[PDB]
């Protein structure tokens, strides 16, 4: 695990409540208010979940070593409702759980680039306490073309090689605005914000 | 950390390996097939040996042998397909994503009996009359009945929701299926090739 993370003392998941003016805090707010100087954080969670980041670092390492470079990870966002944050927390995302996108580039859980996207009611769906939940991800992107509606896997590289596949799909490949991912462990949720009107 | 009984690959991560008919190994996985699919031909049977989905399967029998704290998690399945999802299922293993009736969940579904496996419906027959199931490892750990429209299987306690199930079946007492609902749950290990 790694050794920045706080003793869980033999647990394998703990959710620590970051500080203001620490770097990792400041890092994670900068990003946030790019897009969403408007919204106001309350906090910020550090996930610390052993099996999620194990099952996650074992993809990443396999898709470093395919693709034969780095630049497979993103730092993404991903809005979500209030009753979702225990699932995600403990399980990370699962793609049959996850809504039709309003624009569709595939069946798959989708990740923003700008905060201000995940910060739509209509994925941070405020709580009864007027509370909003956007996660900080890991994304294993990859090598990545534009999606499809259709789409429940990425689609193939080649069509004469159907099952040598992208690793993501996104909107737009010279300016992406979201990527969607099609596969368990490819993304790790690794903080999450709580933030409000 | 790849088994003793695979074969070298040449520092490759993906490779089809033919069984040798009449060596220990043919012989332990034709009798599994043959318990209930002995009216069958079998053309040949294939070892699976896929790196990264070995890796990715080891990774949650070593998190579910902690998580239910014994080490009678997994359990050896068949599971039928046709042509066209074979070469898929050999590099990517199953996907719940690519579904015939899912009564017990959305998820993979693993037959007890080859013969189960064996019905045209699952091992459709291709142009050529040849039928394909597998031969999976799959970790069902600790599981429960399940119900149609299930995406996970249910929490074992209500008062702790995100608690589950490891997998679902048919019938507690006397299983004939499993099924699961995660990626790199169950490895694909041995491939069959047979004719009615
Ligand atoms: O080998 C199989 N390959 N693909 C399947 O979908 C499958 C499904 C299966 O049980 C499906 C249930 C039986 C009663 C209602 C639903 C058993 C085996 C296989």
């Amino acid at each position: 695990l790694p050794e920045h993370w706080t003793d869980m003392n033999h647990q394998l998941f703990c959710m620590v409540q970051l500080e203001p003016g620490q770097s990792e805090y400041n890092t994670i707010k900068d990003k946030f208010t790019r897009t969403c100087s408007s919204y106001a954080i309350e906090k910020i969670e550090r996930i610390q979940n052993a099996f999620l980041w194990q099952s996650y670092q074992v993809k990443k390492r396999q898709m470093d070593i395919k693709n034969d470079h780095k630049n497979n990870e993103r730092l993404l966002f991903h809005g979500t409702d209030a009753d979702s944050v225990p699932y995600v927390n403990q399980h990370g995302f699962n793609r049959s759980c996850a809504g039709k996108n309003a624009v569709s580039y595939g069946k798959g859980t989708y990740f923003a680039v700008d905060a201000s996207y995940s910060a739509k009611d209509t994925y941070s769906k405020p709580d009864s306490n007027g509370r909003k939940h956007m996660y900080v991800v890991r994304v294993l992107t990859g090598v990545f073309t534009k999606g499809r509606a259709g789409l429940v896997t990425p689609p193939p590289k080649n069509p004469h090689n159907p099952t040598d596949l992208f690793d993501s799909v996104t909107n737009n490949t010279r300016s992406p605005k979201l990527f969607v991912v099609f596969f368990d462990n490819q993304a790790y949720p690794e903080y999450l914000i709580t933030f409000t009107a």
